[PDB]
């Protein structure tokens, strides 16, 4: 069956001109709302909720992990690290490394995430250790983020991730405490309002991750704890024909507010 939500994110779609993919979980009952949600799409930096989360569970048996440091060498710098590039020859522990790459979505950060799970594929273990068999990892930054259409390298699909934040953020993927903490991050997110929180009532707290790569990429992933009733979690996932497309968060907030007026 089509929706009257799904056909309105088709209409959507056709307007932008790019390919949209939506996976909403209402936690109250469990429902899910799908466009294109099998499909895969570039993560970009929304793979770094998976980075941060992978390092989150292994300092469950590491009390002293996130304080752990970690040389910063001008040779670590990539194409966005403003937090890492004020700390080169210096150190940043784990958790501010977690905390650059997810509220600001620095580079460098995430790249040392990356080497602490092993490269890569250590974040794709991690993820296949939490149930979700579709998200891949396959190389670091910047080059995680080229989103070539038709290529399956750092890709995932709506639902996968949607299913994948809500057992990180609001189910038992994570200890209770490494939870807390996840969730404290996406909420203090710095790159989110012109995303899924757009299309939102402003009465509803968002946390959140957004992404930007080539082909004019624009991701956000979101928990959302509406007024009046239990918690949302909501991917939308954008991308376009031309390498050098331009953003299309506008994209992100009119399918929030297409899922927020059909609940
Ligand atoms: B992540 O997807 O947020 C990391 N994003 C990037 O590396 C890219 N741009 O990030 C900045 C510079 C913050 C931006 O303008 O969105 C990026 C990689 S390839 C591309 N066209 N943009």
């Amino acid at each position: 069956q089509t929706s009257a939500v799904q056909q309105k994110l088709a209409a959507l779609e056709k307007s932008s001109g790019g390919r949209l993919g939506v996976a909403l979980i209402d936690t109250a009952d469990n429902t899910q709302v799908l466009y294109r949600g099998d499909e895969r799409f570039p993560m970009c930096s929304t793979s770094k909720v998976m980075a941060a989360a992978a390092v989150l569970k292994q300092s469950e048996t590491q009390k002293q992990l996130l304080n752990q440091p970690v040389e910063i060498k001008p040779a670590d710098l990539v194409n966005y690290n403003p937090i890492a590039e004020k700390h080169v020859n210096g150190t940043m522990t784990l958790a501010e490394l977690s905390a650059a790459a997810l509220q600001y979505s620095d580079n460098t950060a995430m790249n040392k995430l990356i080497a602490q799970l092993g490269g890569p594929g250590g974040v794709t273990a991690f993820a296949r250790a939490i149930g979700d068999e579709t998200f891949r990892l396959d190389r670091t930054e910047p080059t995680l983020n080229t989103a070539i259409p038709g290529d399956p390298r750092d890709t995932t699909t709506p639902r996968a991730m949607a299913q994948t934040l809500r057992q990180l953020t609001l189910g038992h993927a994570l200890g209770e405490t490494q939870r807390a903490q996840l969730v404290t991050w996406l909420k203090g997110n710095t790159t989110g309002a012109a995303s899924i929180r757009a299309g939102l009532p402003t009465s509803w707290t968002v946390g959140d991750k957004t992404g930007s790569g080539d082909y004019g990429t624009t991701n956000d992933i979101a928990v959302i704890w509406p007024q009046g009733r239990a918690p949302l979690v909501l991917v939308t996932y954008f991308t376009q024909p031309q390498q050098n497309a331009e953003s299309r968060r506008d994209v992100l907030a009119s399918a929030a507010r297409i899922i927020a007026e059909g609940l």
